[PDB]
């Protein structure tokens, strides 16, 4: 299910259950997103990542999600971008930069060992939702796609959260991501805040933050089951 489905059916047949009710209200939306991608191969512009990954983060249980780590856009280099945010194809080498300092950070903070690859699913079967602001970039045009109706089906998803009585705590990487914490605060979740893991930024605060762990204390103490953060 790429654009064509994304563009024609509903969202039952697109994402989790779950998540598809929680999406109800921006269905129309997320229609005209496809239909926006397919305007955009009429015109001879590509897009990332691929059509059958762009709603990969809403096809894991919306119930289980425990965690959010919130992204910008897409990755722009063709081949790095899996509809989850920050996450690369396991044979990807190098990780792209912000990945290698979140990944240096996993490693200072929780004390495992560099992952073997880049591949965030097990967070994201786990309860961590890796969810872009905006699902779509054109190739090599960072940001390209912001403005063009992923903001309002994104938001909708993190509402959704937000509104729930279960535990939420929302990592919030950079200034794009602190605007967020209106929703996250009326619907009584935790924010962790720091400077963004891209190398423009990492090293004025990134580095040290400890958001594994923290996310983790936070959860224990509001009830819920901490994350497992390992990756293989
Ligand atoms: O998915 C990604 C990858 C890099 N950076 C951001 S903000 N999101
Ligand atoms: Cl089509």
């Amino acid at each position: 299910h790429g654009m064509a489905s994304m563009t024609a059916r509903p969202l039952s047949e697109l994402v989790e259950r779950g998540w598809a009710a929680a999406l109800e209200p921006v269905a129309d939306q997320v229609a005209h997103m496809g239909q926006f991608l397919r305007a955009e191969i009429a015109a001879g512009r590509r897009y990332l990542p691929a059509g059958s990954n762009v709603l990969r983060a809403f096809t894991f249980p919306f119930d289980n999600v425990r965690v959010l780590i919130v992204g910008q856009d897409p990755y722009p280099t063709p081949g790095h971008a899996v509809g989850l945010s920050f996450s690369v194809a396991p044979d990807v080498r190098p990780w792209p930069r912000s990945l290698a300092n979140i990944f240096d950070e996993y490693t200072a903070d929780l004390g495992y060992p560099l992952p073997s690859n880049g591949d965030l699913t097990p967070w994201a079967q786990r309860g961590v939702l890796l969810l872009n602001r905006v699902l779509t970039v054109r190739p090599s045009n960072p940001a390209s796609h912001r403005g063009k109706g992923w903001e309002a089906v994104t938001e909708c998803a993190i509402r959704a959260l937000a509104a729930r009585a279960a535990p939420l705590v929302a990592i919030l990487w950079g200034r794009d991501a602190s605007t967020l914490k209106p929703m996250l605060a009326a619907g009584n979740c935790v924010a962790i805040e720091s400077p963004h893991p891209s190398p423009l930024s990492a090293s004025r605060g990134f580095f040290g933050s400890r958001p594994f762990s923290r996310a983790n204390e936070l959860l224990v103490g509001m009830g819920a089951e901490p994350i497992d953060w390992r990756l293989p």
